[PDB]
């Protein structure tokens, strides 16, 4: 049995979960559920990314401690993920004792190994508030067009880019005071020292083609030392032997993957698994599901950090593209910037899980949630192809045969066609070619419905002496449904539970080899109802009203 540790990117604690986050967590969850179905030891891990200046400043504005704020956001995030049935084995926080000790440990090892450098830099400083200002917290007049109230390194009027130091009449977004250039000693991680190791990993063929291509661009530009320290005031971990200095959030963030797993092991009283998964000689597999905007950190900084601190590196990175709604980036004004919590007020989790899965592939291309297509696809595939197989046949079995299925398969050849497809479909789930798996499953659904139409149970039901035939036909349809729901189990957790209740059996991957014969099924009420555009319109309107 394989040992697998899977993670999803750690959501920032200063924002609600939206459909963008959900694409990633759903993709990983489908993969994880499939791996569990094949009998592997799987540890699905995540946590909130809780450090940084943005978080510190937000807490101060709300008039509460950063700890209180991140605690409330952690609860909000977990409630949303639970609503979508993302099956984490542990959801922790980067702001934890586990992460603090691991961050200090890794830093100490990197420093001891000569990978940490000291360097003085100049940066905008708020003398009133008494804090260095990241670019986004510096505002002023654009040097080019002279437009007032511009933020950071760019003007939203003429579109010019520039260093905040070029801003005319600079002002702190925090206090409004005029910022000044101030010196400060910073600690840097020597990423360049790992260039050759990283280049070898890029050409190993493990990473997605598009990712490797991107990495070549970064090597061409040239790797640079990475500033991993920030001055107080800051919400994060203090650097050992360096009063007033903290670890930059991105240094401790990925270590949070380790911290969350350590936390899980510690809670389980498991004293051996952490090392079995993170030591250099590990035989366990480590996978990170991430978006394209954070590939640099995960493919370059992260593996280098682990290498330099004597830990194993990721087995692979699974990158996905952005989520668009109706073909465009989510838009607050159009009501397409949809929160996970809002989605659940209008639709169930299975619908979105299915739609995303039907569109996902092993590539990093963007995934589009076309709302019109969403309604059409869910109704056509879930309600009319899969669930229909159960709903059109269960009635006769329950009313005419006391809920008992036939003692033999009416069409063994057809059933074999269905079970024979397990290898290819499982390989599709395994390789993350989700769209392919769904297409294969729906092709089978079409054959199943063709079979029922060919047999015409609604005709056989009204013909005297055809009772045995009716039971045979309907039982066959229900067994085909059993197989289809097994292949879709990683995708539709709730519908699967309802299906298992109806079938009076847990669905296992190998179980399809034994059809349900002379078996009692239970009556059920609507396994899955149709949706309509009026609900989509309501979702959009509700989303507009929020912002
Ligand atoms: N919070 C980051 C992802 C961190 S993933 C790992 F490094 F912690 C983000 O939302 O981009
Ligand atoms: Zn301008």
């Amino acid at each position: 049995a394989k040992k697998i540790l899977v993670t999803c990117a750690l959501p920032y604690a200063n924002g609600s979960i939206h459909l963008g986050h959900m694409l990633e967590h759903i993709q990983a969850d489908v993969w994880v559920r499939y791996q569990r179905m094949r009998g592997h030891e799987v540890n699905f891990i995540c946590a909130d990314d809780a450090h940084g200046t943005p978080i510190m400043l937000k807490a101060q504005q709300l008039g509460i401690t950063p700890e209180q704020m991140i605690g409330e956001m952690s609860q909000e995030h977990q409630t949303d993920f639970a609503g979508f049935n993302i099956s984490y084995d542990n959801y922790h926080s980067t702001h934890s004792e586990e992460n603090r000790q691991l961050s200090e440990l890794i830093y100490s090892r990197l420093k001891e190994n000569g990978f940490i450098k000291n360097r003085t830099i100049s940066q905008l400083y708020d003398p009133e508030k008494g804090m260095f200002l990241p670019d986004r917290f510096v505002k002023g007049t654009c040097p080019k067009c002279k437009s007032p109230d511009q933020y950071g390194d760019n003007c939203e009027v003429c579109g010019a880019t520039y260093s905040p130091t070029e801003l005319i009449e600079p002002k702190s977004v925090v206090s409004g005071a005029t910022p000044v250039m101030r010196d400060s000693e910073h600690f840097f991680f020597d990423l360049p020292s790992f260039s050759e190791m990283l280049q070898a990993w890029t050409r190993s063929g493990a990473l997605q083609e598009q990712v490797a291509n991107k990495m070549q661009e970064w090597f061409e530009s040239g790797l640079q030392q990475w500033d991993i320290s920030r001055d107080a005031p800051y919400f994060g971990f203090e650097i050992p032997n360096a009063p007033g200095k903290y670890f930059y959030v991105w240094l401790d963030a990925p270590i949070g993957y380790m911290g969350s797993f350590k936390n899980l092991c510690d809670k389980r009283g498991d004293s051996v698994s952490f090392d079995e998964y993170w030591k250099k000689d590990s035989t366990a597999e480590l996978y990170h599901f991430i978006g394209k905007d954070i590939v640099y950190f995960h493919s370059l900084f992260w593996p280098a950090m682990l290498e330099g601190s004597n830990f194993r590196k990721p087995s692979n990175l699974f990158v996905h593209g952005y989520v668009t709604v109706n073909g465009a980036k989510m838009s607050k004004s159009r009501g397409t910037f949809i929160k996970a919590s809002t989605w659940l007020n209008h639709f169930d989790a299975d619908s979105l899980r299915y739609y995303y899965t039907a569109k996902l592939s092993s590539r990093i291309d963007d995934i589009d949630l076309n709302l019109e297509d969403f309604v059409q696809r869910v109704n056509a595939d879930i309600v009319n192809k899969v669930v229909n197989l159960a709903s059109r046949n269960a009635g006769f079995i329950n009313k005419r045969f006391d809920g008992v299925l036939a003692s033999e398969l009416a069409d063994p050849q057809l059933y074999k066609t269905f079970t024979d497809a397990a290898e290819v479909i499982g390989e599709a789930w395994e390789s993350r070619e989700f769209g392919k798996a769904v297409r294969e499953i729906m092709a089978l659904a079409d054959l199943a419905n063709r079979y029922v139409d060919e047999q015409a149970p609604w005709v056989v039901a009204k013909q005297e002496g055809r009772d045995a035939d009716l039971q045979a036909i309907c039982s066959m349809g229900i067994n085909l449904f059993r197989v289809l729901m097994t292949y879709l189990k990683p995708v539709l957790p709730k519908l699967t539970e309802r299906a298992e209740a109806f079938l009076n059996t847990e669905l296992t991957w190998d179980g399809i080899q034994q059809p349900l014969l002379g078996h009692k099924v239970n009556p059920f009420k609507a396994l899955y109802n149709r949706i309509d555009m009026r609900q989509v319109e309501a979702l959009v309107e509700a989303s507009k009203e929020e912002v």
